[PDB]
């Protein structure tokens, strides 16, 4: 795999708006949001709860349309 996707830097917490500490890039499986896009979701907010760890899909960000 080498294609990066943001993944939660820290426990994200519903309707709250993405910033930059809250947002890391990894190459993980499945692959959700690439990592480029990082810039494009800074105060977007997410609609569930990311736990730390998890990789942030398009149906997670209110608003992203890719």
């Amino acid at each position: 795999m080498a294609q990066a996707s943001v993944v939660a830097n820290q426990l994200i917490p519903i309707n709250t708006c993405l910033t930059l500490v809250m947002m890391r890039s990894e190459v993980v499986t499945p692959v959700g949001i690439p990592a480029e896009d990082i810039p494009r979701l800074v105060s977007m907010q997410v609609n569930r709860a990311v736990p730390l760890g998890t990789t942030l899909m398009p149906d997670m960000v209110k608003g992203y349309a890719a």
